[PDB]
């Protein structure tokens, strides 16, 4: 959630995510669920958002229903935020312990610092039990093992509740005379040495010199029972391992890109050059994690989420077997509620009218290439 | 105009701009004129001037007497701000329409942000005819074509005259009436109360309400003659390509770079290693859109700024055909008024005496090969 | 000196410092002493340390007990701040000039702006005879020859001298009279008028012209005097050449890394794969200007601060010929007091428990591969 109001060329031309999978669909209190994929960073990326040399991999739920047990950027566990390359792609996985039952919509997104966030495909997830039943075991350094859903709660209570005791009786002390009208009164006519007594004094010292004591004495105590502490482990990792993708033998050139105003659908012409890899034939669209595919030519079989998947909203003037080298003009037309459902249609607010996106190619074997285009978008009215 | 105020290092050090062609010397009102070529950013790039990151291709002239048809960065169009890579080369293409008769000196510029103007070599360009002749036809996706010269111009002076006028009867109202002494004495007196009256109240009621009820009426009927509207269009364009060009088969070191400071000139002592390409020969440095050439090797034929062109400004000791791995130090002596009418003789006032050029060497065949050359320029005074 | 105060892990993961040479131990006045060697960039550059897009190659010592006669990184002289790029070895090369005698430290540094010092391996170097003895012989491009040493000192003298007399008077001339508290009863009393004549104003008068014509005739004379005169030479100088050095054929992965926390050593698991070079042996570990050496594979002969050199520091669980391709998983150790007198062991109190350094392999031919190594440190407390 959160997506449908971001502005569409912004979603169009940060972050691609593609081939996704998720383990199980119904997980049980307790058990693991992991997301896995890859993620494209788009060469034009936008001016108002900062390049991703501060970026964070985040999952987007409601709240902790999910607790995040480990993220992985390249195969490297990513705790701390990152630096990403512009024109890189990186495998991601995520692995999440459920927490809270119901139906939950998780997203797998990137928090880029001065940019703001990238949400990428949600799926519906359903957690059966009760979260009585959650447990968050942690085996310590110092030979512990600890539950950190109640962990530290009772020292916290009592610590709290002692100061705020000890600053509700400084409080009453004084609270048991007249408060405000007699002693104001007495104060405006110059008696105030009166309504401070020697046994005040010495209660205010007492109470100073006390809550001094008891500080050191705490923190004695706490040093004692804990000598072995580390400060926050905090900073930002460098040197992620992008994937060395195989260079498209294909070449896709944008003649024109073209929506309706009123519309559900968008049109591009778009020449097409194969340098090999056997006859080959486009297969899906990705623009903003909705994917417009050719039922004839590739069917998904991962569970994508159905509101992003159009199994037939790619429409290719000739989808032919492209031989190796034949240079085809083709018009392809991406047509999907999704489009307006997902507000793709709202890029006539935008003040940048340019999309992006991701063609899949396939040959008679099965392997895919994937291309990366850029263009304008002009929207049409007449 | 405005480049021989700018530090010569700084002229120097920025943009390098190669081969320039102009359609036309004289044209018409109404026609267009193309001057294309190459820009070359250093990769010693000056630590006060901020990275290309966000430029724009501009037209230096002394006003709207040309309207920019268009503008190219490597074949793309620009009509934002772009991104360029240090040390990397463009071509450039820029189409204008002549507006205003007169003689017009006309640069082509890169502005940089956080850096500022960098200006190129400025052509003498006639335009011939009558500026009333000038029409910017527009044909805009609701069916219309317009002309930019005088559209919505009677509609922004009917609307200022329109609330001028309501303002001037505002004022006008309360005018009719003694405005300054009388009131203030009144006031003084304590006979403020007296000033105003029901009616006033009653037409200060009046126009609040007429001034918001036609604000709200006009604000209707704007949207209802024009309810196809877009934002503003904004934004840097990254992704530019720039040339893949052939290395410099020839290698050149600076040993040693002076300048008389009374001076007109420059000398500099170069070791020049051929590394294949034929016997080659230097025919023309480039230093600050000053092109020193040696007659014997290269002649221009493109109308080259003849101020900025010094047809025999380039005396190499031994220019002899220098066969592929030959390694000969020569001494070149570039000389020309322009060194002192372009001021670059001012680099004795720079906090930075280090010089930047191109040098062009040309084979038997007359294939070209730019070599850059980048050194510390030290003033002679014996 | 000033190190050991470091960061830990901001020594460990920012500059090392590999071969370097020292010309000579013990130098006399006026003698030259060159410090050599190669600096690597680490590529996992701490988040809160700028990148060296601004760095400047000095030198650590108490004072000016020597002077830097000068500095090259890349074969280039270096007077001002340059630019590094991450991940990259360059060269550098300081010719220092004895000033002063006794024992000094003297470490090679890299100030980088937006991060701090970066100090490398100090050797203490002895400087024997007299400070009287001391010259610096500069030639300026007037053809006068001048000592830098007192050069300007007797005018800068003479101009201050001048001008605090010039106060001096000014305020005697007042200070004959009463000062204080007689002028202050005849201020309140209303004779202010009375305390300045007509022969003061006059004073002042000439005080103010003469102040103006001084100044304006002593720069005429200055400017008679040195007619040749450039502003001071500043900017930020780019690129610099760095090494094209041989990519290792080994390659090392860290499987784990920990430190007992009492503890002066470090342990690590290290998987090693030969790719060709014959058969290799582990024989140096570098940390943060630490070298722990394996004696029956490596002996250092260059005479490096043995503080910071452990001879036998560095124990391989199997350091025997790697067989190009084996793949053996070692358990090195590498201990020494310097883990502790250094402060590496301070890694505790670092908000970022992660390490780099330096492993050196050697062949049977004495040929040396240069690995890079990076992970998390662990500490241990059983
Ligand atoms: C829950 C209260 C709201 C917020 C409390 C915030 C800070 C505390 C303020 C008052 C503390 C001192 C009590 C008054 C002097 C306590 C005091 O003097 O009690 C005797 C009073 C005074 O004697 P008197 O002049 O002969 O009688 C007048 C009132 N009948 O008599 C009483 O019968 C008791 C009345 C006082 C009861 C108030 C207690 C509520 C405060 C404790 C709340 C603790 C929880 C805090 C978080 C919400
Ligand atoms: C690092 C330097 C210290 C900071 C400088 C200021 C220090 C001030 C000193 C007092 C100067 C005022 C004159 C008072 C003369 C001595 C003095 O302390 O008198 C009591 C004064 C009231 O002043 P007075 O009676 O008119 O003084 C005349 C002689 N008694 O109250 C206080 O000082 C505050 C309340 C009583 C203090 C008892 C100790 C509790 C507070 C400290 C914590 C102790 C427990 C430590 C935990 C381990
Ligand atoms: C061009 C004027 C300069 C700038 C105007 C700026 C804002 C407007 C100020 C005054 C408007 C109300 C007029 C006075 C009450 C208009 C008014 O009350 O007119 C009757 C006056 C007053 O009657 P009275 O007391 O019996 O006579 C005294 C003056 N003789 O009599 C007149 O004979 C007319 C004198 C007033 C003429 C001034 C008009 C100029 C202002 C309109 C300019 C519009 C263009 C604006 C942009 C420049
Ligand atoms: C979103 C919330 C609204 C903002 C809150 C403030 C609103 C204020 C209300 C009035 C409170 C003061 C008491 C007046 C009682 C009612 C009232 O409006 O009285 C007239 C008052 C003068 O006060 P009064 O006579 O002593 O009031 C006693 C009873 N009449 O003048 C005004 O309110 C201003 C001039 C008359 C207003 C006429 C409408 C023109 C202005 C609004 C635009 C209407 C056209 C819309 C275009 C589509
Ligand atoms: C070294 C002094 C410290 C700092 C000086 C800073 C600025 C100068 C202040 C005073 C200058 C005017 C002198 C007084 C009027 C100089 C002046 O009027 O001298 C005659 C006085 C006054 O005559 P009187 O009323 O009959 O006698 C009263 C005092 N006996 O008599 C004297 O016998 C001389 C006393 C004055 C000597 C003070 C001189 C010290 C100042 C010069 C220092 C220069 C070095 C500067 C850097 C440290
Ligand atoms: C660029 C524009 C200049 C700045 C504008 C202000 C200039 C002010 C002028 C004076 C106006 C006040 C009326 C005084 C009338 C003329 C005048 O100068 O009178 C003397 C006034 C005192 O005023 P007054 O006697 O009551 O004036 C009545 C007629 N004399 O003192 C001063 O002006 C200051 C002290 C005397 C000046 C002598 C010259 C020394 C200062 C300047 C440097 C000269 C040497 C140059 C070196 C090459
Ligand atoms: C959350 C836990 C709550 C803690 C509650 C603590 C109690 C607080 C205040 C008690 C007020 C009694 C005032 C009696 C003066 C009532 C009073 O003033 O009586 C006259 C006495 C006469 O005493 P004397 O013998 O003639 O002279 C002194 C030596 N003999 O004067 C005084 O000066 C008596 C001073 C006594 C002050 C006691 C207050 C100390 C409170 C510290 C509390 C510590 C916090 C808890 C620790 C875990
Ligand atoms: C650029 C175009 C210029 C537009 C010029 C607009 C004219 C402006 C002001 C007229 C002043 C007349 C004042 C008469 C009070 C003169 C006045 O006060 O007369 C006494 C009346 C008595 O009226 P009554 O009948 O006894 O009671 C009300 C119901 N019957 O009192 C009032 O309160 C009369 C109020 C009348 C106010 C009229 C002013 C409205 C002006 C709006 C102009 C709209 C803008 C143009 C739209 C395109
Ligand atoms: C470090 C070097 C130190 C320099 C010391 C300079 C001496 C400073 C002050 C002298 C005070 C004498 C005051 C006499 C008034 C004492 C005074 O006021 O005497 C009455 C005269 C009467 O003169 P008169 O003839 O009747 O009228 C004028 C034309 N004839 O009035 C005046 O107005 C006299 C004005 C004389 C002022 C002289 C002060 C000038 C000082 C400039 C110093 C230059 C700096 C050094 C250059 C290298
Ligand atoms: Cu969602
Ligand atoms: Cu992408
Ligand atoms: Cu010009
Ligand atoms: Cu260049
Ligand atoms: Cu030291
Ligand atoms: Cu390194």
């Amino acid at each position: 959630h959160g997506e449908k109001s971001q502005a569409a060329f912004m979603r169009m031309r940060t972050i691609h995510w593609y081939d996704l999978s998720w383990s199980k669909e119904k997980v049980k209190i307790n058990e693991t669920v992991e997301i896995k994929g890859k993620f494209h960073v788009f060469e034009g990326w936008p001016e108002t958002v900062d390049e991703p040399d501060v970026a964070f991999l985040n999952v987007g739920m409601p709240g902790p229903v999910f607790i995040r047990k480990e993220s992985y950027i390249g195969g490297q566990l990513v705790p701390r935020s990152v630096r990403l390359e512009i024109g890189k792609t990186y495998d991601f996985r995520v692995v999440l312990k459920a927490r809270r039952p119901g139906d939950w919509h998780v997203h797998t997104m990137m928090n880029v610092q001065g940019g703001g966030p990238i949400i990428g495909p949600g799926k519906w997830i359903t957690v059966e039990g009760s979260m009585s039943e959650f447990r968050n075991p942690v085996t310590t350094l110092t030979g512990q093992t600890v539950d950190l859903e109640n962990y530290n709660e009772g020292n916290t209570y009592f610590w709290h509740a002692f100061w705020f005791a000890i600053g509700v009786a400084w409080i009453g002390y004084w609270s048991r005379r007249p408060i405000f009208i007699p002693r104001l009164l007495m104060v405006d006519a110059g008696r105030a040495d009166e309504l401070v007594s020697a046994t005040d004094r010495k209660v205010a010292m007492g109470f100073l010199a006390a809550t001094i004591l008891i500080v050191v004495m705490a923190m004695s105590s706490a040093n004692s029972k804990y000598p072995i502490t580390i400060p926050l482990q905090a900073g930002t990792m460098r040197g992620m391992k992008p994937l060395e993708l195989p260079a498209p033998t294909v070449s896709v050139k944008v003649e024109d890109a073209t929506y309706r105003v009123p519309g559900r659908a968008m049109r591009m012409k778009l020449t097409i050059t194969n340098h090999g890899n056997s006859p080959i034939r486009l297969g899906e669209f990705y623009t903003a994690s909705v994917r417009f595919l050719d039922s004839d030519v590739y069917k998904d079989t991962t569970g994508y989420p159905e509101d992003l998947l159009a199994e037939d909203g790619l429409s290719v003037s000739d989808n032919s077997p492209l031989a190796p080298g034949e240079t085809r003009t083709v018009d392809v037309t991406a047509s999907d509620a999704a489009w307006e459902v997902y507000r793709l249609s709202d890029i006539i607010y935008d003040p940048d009218s340019r999309f992006a996106g991701l063609l899949f190619f396939f040959d008679a074997t099965g392997n895919r290439q994937v291309v990366q285009i850029d263009a304008p978008l002009i929207p049409s009215f007449m």
